[PDB]
């Protein structure tokens, strides 16, 4: 469930609803913790593939450099430690959507293979010469500017244009201030639902405190402040702290 | 299919037509996304070999450092990782055309080997002294200035001459604006036909917006702009953006 | 047992009691030797998991680069050296508390692995695809500015926010001086009980000497001074030394 | 066959004919595309050894660092990868001529080996102790200044003298312009004969265009311009291009 | 046997007597050859562990890496070369004292391991998951300055405080000139007993020569001078030479 | 055999005759192509060991750094590629003379082993433990100043004194012009006899041309010029080429 | 046989005589070609161990950096290439004297191993746990200022003192020019005896040449001149070449 109240955010929402009906690649941009991931999940559920699989892979969080292995999958003995066969992420997303979180940090080599997959609608596992027809909708996410990455030599131009037909950008939280109260309430309800507890309320004062803070860490940071506030138990007074904790 | 409308592109088309009749090596130049690939396909379809195989190998996209192994093919156990025999690209192009896409990414080592293939009209697979006679027409493309690439010592001179007997160059898309509107109509058409959507038209004011943009990314960028316009939806108007998305 | 006497430490204590009640990640900050480890054990014992296991891992003291192996455990064969299967730390801390001591020293590869565990509440050993459900409360300590570490690119930002919902910070000893005497007495006592020696007191002049020193090393340095003083012998007078009375 | 018309070339030719009659080492110099290769072939055919084998090895074109292996041959086992025995090029050249194309690319190690072969008129394969008696006339070419190479420490002086008893140098094409018209016709003829067609002719206007170009690529570049002209089609006219068009 | 005569040394000996009876870690400092080792042996004999083993391991004289191996011990096949099982130094020191000579030279890695042993009073061999309970008194010497080493990033702070509860420091020999005559006689004596010679005396004038020299190499240098004097020969008489001739 | 005509070379020759009679190590010095090699053979043939083997080894010409292995010999196993046993150059020179040509090129390590052999008069092959007794006279040449090379730390001092009891130095060819014409005729005759041709003479103006050149490559370069001359052809006139210039 | 004439050298000789009688470590210093190894043998023969073994090892002349292995000895398979057992130089010195020639070029690791052997009077071979009791008198030479190497960090201070209780230093040949005529004569005799030939005399003329030369390489250089002079056959007469000609 995605909270949208600010008029810039409704604009975003209506853009997203448009692409979500289609099978175009969606590039979801925005600063840290600004909600790129809930947007990607929103588009899947808004899309005609809603009932199909939703597979995510964070290319910025895959240790041991198993990014290529995770993506394409592999056969037993495709490399050191390949002790078994293993389907790629694309295989799991058949008939649904795949989310490439942070394609920016994918290496050039891997970008090449990914491009071919996008061009061919096919994929082979590492160690395999057998092709697999894909019916997969593609979403991607980036924290960097891909254009600048292309200009800087770290990203392929052709891969760029393919992934960026329809880019969606979250404004930073301080640019869409009307989202703050609705978001704050949501995060409170969220957390309290988890713990069987009834949701408390937030003092006007506390709300004001939340409104006049620029939120460098955006909605992630807000969520942090909200959870903190609940520990200083259930309400919302000046139980909000940002930078004097 | 290749659209041509601008009289610059017609002169180019005319040149391609001349050389396509022959068996000469064709080098196809031009900026990124200007149509080097679709040109090379036109030359094949125009040539006496149109019914033969068209094999493309993109040196600028061959991952895992496999350019050599892909080009020449390999026998089983020719290197660590070669679990099977695999014919090279020239073998596949037997009786038709091979396309060496972005040959400037080829290192001096492989350049030497290619030169020998072009000289002897023969190739051997890695791990084999079996000499395979070829009848393969050669096309190539480059995003780089091959001439200066030779002077910088990254490309062999003798190869450069074998490859540049008949160079064809695409103008950047903004140097040939009469191509823009028929290209947009073409891109829209093929996108819609692929998706199975009825194909709409572009409003005149939308056409104007497209003509007064320089297209840094050329036809590729135009394709991108046009697919974006379609999503914004069917019958383009001011659903064109390039720098002001917002 | 944790000695608290200065009003700063009392405010800190009351905050600890607040989070202990909950299952929230607690981050413990403060200079070297200021009590971060004992505060961790305090929170576990104040928590409803106090009857459960307390498991500690000093990420800054795991030699032979076994920090990953120690945390997650490993099947036999997982790496050259792994002669046996071995349970990870999260495993041992099932139903209780794990303490991540000096978590800032954990590299970015490991940090990502950890994030996964916090996000999923599941862990697999090195060399295994077997996911193990965790019911484990997390505490972490750092004597580095984790906010700065994120800015230096040495620390994942998302990991940071997950670990810093409720940061608790020990002031340096020199800015909670009402802690100094009770601590000195505490350290003396526990050292003497341990050694089976009678425990002596401290003379007022020695107390004044302790209060007027800045404790660069904090409570650890105080413990040092006390133990040295006891060697010089029983019933401390100015038998205190720091720099330079030696 | 070799086209000679300029008096500089004719002077070359007379010199070439003088050495051809002998068994002297011959060093063939001059810029790129100026005919060093076709001169070496001429000398061999003018020599008493013309019925004998003619063996070229281009040291600047042997991929994979197989230069040592190619020249001396090898036995199975000799080096990792050598799956079989292989005769060297000197062996093949028995009773005739060998052409060491671009000797300046040989490393000092190989140079020491070449020197011993020249001194002793025998050779061993890599991996073998059997010396094979040689009766082979040596020709060589360089694109680089070898006397300079010696002074820069990159070429052995003793080898330099053995190989340079009689150096022959091609003038650049621009400084023997009487060659250009006959070469161009020879090249048109060459291309046409290879394709069954009759030779076209060159309009006086086209000749003049050819004559007032400096040919930085020498005869190789001229060949290029000739073939391009033939694709542009069969009666040289304004079908000649150099650096403004194609 | 340790000779003490200067009031500074006597102060030092009294402090030594105070720590000897305790189990406290002792750190012994001082310039080179100033008697750090003999103080170690003195503290042991003065301790209630006197009849216990006295084990030394100088980390500044251990050939190869090893050190970790010789300190902790190893099982067979614990690393390339470990051909037999070997007891560690700590193991050997059971019930007595271990002397970690020049601890400054341990790398951070091994420091962490050492730190674990001190905290836990347990050691494992390289290769074993089996920990051995220790009852070992610890001594250390260093040539470097440890606090500066800690500030340099080369020595762990926690290990430092643990090892440095009671640092004992030898003044340079020139700062305690009353030790010189009895040391001179003691060294002669011990040298002559060992060689089975009568022990000579030192003439008053030779004593003056010894007192008015700075002793850059302290007692070691003195031993050197005194052995030299004896070669020059018996009852010493301005048979004393220092650095600067004969 | 050796051509000597100039006053300086006759004196050098006389010095050679004195050592040749002895067993002393001889160091032969001089610029590139000035005849150090032919001087070696001269000393061997003038020595009482003339009937014995003359084994040479050019340390500046042995490919694949198999210098040490070639010197001392090796047993099957000593290193990889040592699929057989092989006698040393010292072993082959038993009863005769060994020539260490371009000895300035041995790495310091090889110098050490070389010193031991000269010290003890014994040699062991690589991978062996048996010392082989030696009766071998030693000759050495260098392009470098070994004195200089010692001060640069590239050449052992003790080895230097052992090899330089009696150094003989060829002056450059331009410093001994009376050698030029006898050499040129000797080089022609040698070349023509080998190829089975009549041997031509050199016209006086060709001699003159040859004398007024500084010969930076010395006798090697002379040999070169003279072989070029015979190709341009018979009875040498000014078919003499030197630099650029560039005739026929 | 040593041959000493200059009064500087007779002082040297008297000091030598004094250490020889003892078992003290002797450090022999002096410029290259001074006679350090001549003196080391003189010390052995003057000592009570004169009937025992005299084992020399040149640390600056051990190829294939086999110095450690040569010193301590080794068992089969102690290190690749060690196809057999081999006693150290200390072992074969048992009951006599070892000479460590050029001990400055021993590395720090080996120095530590050397210190241990001198402290414990024991050695064990490479690849062996068994320690061999030693009764070996130690001599050593150095071309370098060891004190300075200690200051430069290349030589252990503790080893330096153990080895330098009694340094003997040769003056350069030019500082003790009375040695020059007797040494020259001794060397002519030497060389003539090895060849089985009558020894000739040197013209005073020639001797004067010998005394007015600074002998940069000392007695070894003088040797070269004398041998050279004799090739310019037998009767030194200004068959003397140095750096005049
Ligand atoms: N519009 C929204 N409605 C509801 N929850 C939201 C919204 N935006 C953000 N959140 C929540 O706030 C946090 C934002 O994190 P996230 O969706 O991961 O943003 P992000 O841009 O992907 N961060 P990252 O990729 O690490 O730079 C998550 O806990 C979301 O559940
Ligand atoms: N004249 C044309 N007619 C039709 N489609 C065209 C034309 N020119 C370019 N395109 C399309 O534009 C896109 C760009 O790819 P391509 O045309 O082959 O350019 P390119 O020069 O090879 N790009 P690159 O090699 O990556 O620098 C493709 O989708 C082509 O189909
Ligand atoms: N409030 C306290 N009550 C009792 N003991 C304390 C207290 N504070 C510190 N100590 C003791 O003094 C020493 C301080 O150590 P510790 O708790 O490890 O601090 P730390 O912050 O974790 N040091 P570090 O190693 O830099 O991470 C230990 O012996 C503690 O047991
Ligand atoms: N005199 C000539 N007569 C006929 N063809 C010639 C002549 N000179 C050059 N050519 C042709 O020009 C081209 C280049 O000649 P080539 O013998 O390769 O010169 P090159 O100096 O060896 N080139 P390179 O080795 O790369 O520096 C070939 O096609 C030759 O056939
Ligand atoms: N007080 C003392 N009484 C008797 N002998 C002493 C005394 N001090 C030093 N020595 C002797 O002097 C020498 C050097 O002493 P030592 O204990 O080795 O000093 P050190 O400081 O530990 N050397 P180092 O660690 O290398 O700087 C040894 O021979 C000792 O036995
Ligand atoms: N005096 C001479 N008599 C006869 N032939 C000579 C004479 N001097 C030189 N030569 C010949 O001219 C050439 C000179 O070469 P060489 O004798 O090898 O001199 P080198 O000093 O050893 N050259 P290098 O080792 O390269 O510095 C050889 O071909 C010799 O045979
Ligand atoms: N006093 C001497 N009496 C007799 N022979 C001497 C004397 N001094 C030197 N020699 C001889 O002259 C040479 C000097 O060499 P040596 O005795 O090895 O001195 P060295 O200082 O050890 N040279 P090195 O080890 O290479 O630095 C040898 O040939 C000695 O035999
Ligand atoms: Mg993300
Ligand atoms: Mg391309
Ligand atoms: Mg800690
Ligand atoms: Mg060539
Ligand atoms: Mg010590
Ligand atoms: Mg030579
Ligand atoms: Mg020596």
């Amino acid at each position: 469930h995605m909270v949208v109240a600010d008029t810039k955010s409704l604009k975003l929402l209506a853009l997203a609803d448009k692409v979500a009906k289609t099978d175009a690649n969606v590039m979801i941009l925005g600063p840290s913790g600004s909600g790129k991931e809930v947007m990607s999940r929103y588009i899947h559920n808004a899309s005609p593939r809603k009932e199909g699989p939703f597979i995510a892979i964070n290319c910025a969080a895959i240790p041991d450099n198993m990014l290529e292995a995770t993506l394409f999958g592999y056969e037993k003995g495709a490399f050191t430690g390949a002790v078994q066969a293993c389907p790629g992420k694309f295989e799991q997303a058949q008939g649904g959507t795949i989310l490439l979180d942070e394609i920016s940090e994918m290496d050039l080599n891997l970008q090449a293979k990914l491009l071919r997959v996008l061009q061919e609608r096919e994929v082979e596992r590492l160690g395999s010469r057998k092709s697999i027809k894909l019916d997969v909708r593609v979403l991607a996410t980036s924290n960097r500017d891909l254009k600048q990455y292309v200009q800087a030599g770290h990203f392929r131009e052709d891969l760029y244009y393919r992934l960026n037909v329809f880019p969606l950008t979250w404004p930073a939280l301080c640019e869409r201030k009307d989202d703050i109260e609705p978001l704050a309430n949501h995060l409170i309800e969220r957390h309290c639902k988890k713990l069987g507890l009834p949701v408390p309320s937030i003092a006007p004062n506390a709300i004001t405190k939340l409104l006049n803070y620029p939120w460098p860490g955006n909605v992630r940071e807000l969520d942090n402040v909200v959870q903190r506030a609940l520990i200083l138990s259930e309400n919302g007074h000046i139980q909000s702290e940002h930078i004097l904790l």
